[PDB]
DNA sequence: AAGACGTGGAC
DNA sequence: GTCCAAGTCT
């Protein structure tokens, strides 16, 4: 029923898609940017982070030219910032060696850095028309439902076999509106818990329903990590702190220096970390903080700063009212607004 | 394959 | 507490 469903589907679409920003035109860079911001994020936290990086960035060539360290500032907060990592690469290879034009072709758009299987099919058949499918979990929550599928969507192979499923039935006379027409199903009707079968556009044609089990589809499949941070202050006003690891956890954002107890070190433990010398005093506060994969129990610990020698390393000397300007992962924000309130 | 990789918010 | 939400990389 590939064309019926197709007319049900992207009818009840062309009907019920909600205008977010990055669907004001059809320009491939911004699809990009957003298809990025959405991946494994809440849509209402997007709509603002990505009004405010288009304002910022406006063409591909903007971002290309940006330095990384204002970049990772207009994404502070988002999570997962390799994906930034990977998009200014990528933005960057596409300027120098693609003239500023996003790839049309699959395997050259493929290439980049942070493209995956979900993100060619999803920019190119939005922004170009290339008939390739877009399956992420959305996707795959609609089609389990509407062709039955046990399958456990979290193996690396039950996406090809989506995939296989959508080069069936897709539209090819416009694949981007299919496409995403699949996806707004899956956000607003055939919604992870509690679908809306009843009102679903395409209900007609689900098995899933038929079978009373839409609500039981899709079927699928942390470390704990105490850590010591220290919070300088020069006599004068300035804090220190120091640019993380270009590889790991938090990748290139900025912190206060820290260091993993995994344990009872304690203030010796960050003590150590001074081989430039500092004393600290008691912990002001200690909180938690989750990952995906782990979650750092954190003690906050104030300390004075006295000169001895030179700032190298990662390390850097940052006056108070310049904070706002480095991009400092959620648990350091709080970190320093813990901070502030005690000494306040 | 399976685990790394953030975060604010419904239940 | 649980399970996230429009994945990608290794
Ligand atoms: S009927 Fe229900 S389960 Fe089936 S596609 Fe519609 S919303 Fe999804
Ligand atoms: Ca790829």
């Amino acid at each position: 029923p590939a064309r019926e469903f197709q007319r049900d589907l992207l009818d009840w679409f062309a009907r019920e898609r909600r205008d977010l920003p990055w669907r004001k035109d059809r320009d491939p860079y911004k699809v990009w940017v957003s298809e990025v911001m959405l991946q494994q994020t809440r849509v209402e936290t997007v709509i603002p982070y990505f009004e405010q990086f288009i304002d910022r960035f406006p063409t591909l060539e903007a971002l290309a030219d940006a330095d990384e360290d204002e970049v990772l500032k207009a994404w502070e907060g988002l999570g997962y910032y390799s994906r930034v990592r990977n998009l200014h690469a990528a933005v960057k290879e596409v300027k120098t060696r693609y003239g500023g034009k996003v790839p049309d072709d699959p395997d050259e758009f493929s290439r980049l850095k942070g493209v995956g299987p979900y993100t060619v099919g999803a920019v190119l058949s939005l922004a170009y028309g290339v008939p390739e499918p877009a399956v992420n979990g959305n996707v795959m929550r609609v089609l389990s439902r509407l062709f039955l599928v046990t399958d456990d969507i979290a193996k690396c192979s039950t996406r090809k076999r989506f995939e296989q499923i959508v080069r069936e039935i897709m539209a090819y006379e416009n694949p981007g509106a299919f496409n995403e027409a699949l996806i707004e199903l899956g956000a607003l009707v055939c919604t992870p818990r509690r679908p809306s079968c009843l009102l679903c556009p395409v209900q007609a044609y689900c098995q899933a329903f038929a079978e009373g089990v839409a609500e039981e589809l899709p079927v699928k499949m942390v470390k704990q990590v105490p850590l010591a941070v220290a919070v300088l202050a020069d006599d004068e006003g300035r804090v220190l702190i120091r640019k993380r690891d270009s590889t790991g956890l938090l990748a290139n954002l900025w912190e206060f220096p820290s260091c993993e107890t995994d344990g009872a070190d304690g203030k010796e433990k960050l003590e150590q970390m001074v081989g430039l010398q500092v004393e600290l005093t008691e912990p002001i506060v200690s909180f938690e903080h989750a990952f995906s994969h782990l979650v750092w129990q954190l003690t906050v610990f104030p300390g004075r700063l006295v000169h001895g020698g030179p700032v190298e390393e990662p390390y850097r000397l940052a006056p108070e009212d310049e904070l706002k300007a480095y991009a400092f992962p959620v648990s350091h924000q709080r970190v320093w607004r813990e901070y502030k309130e005690w000494a306040s």
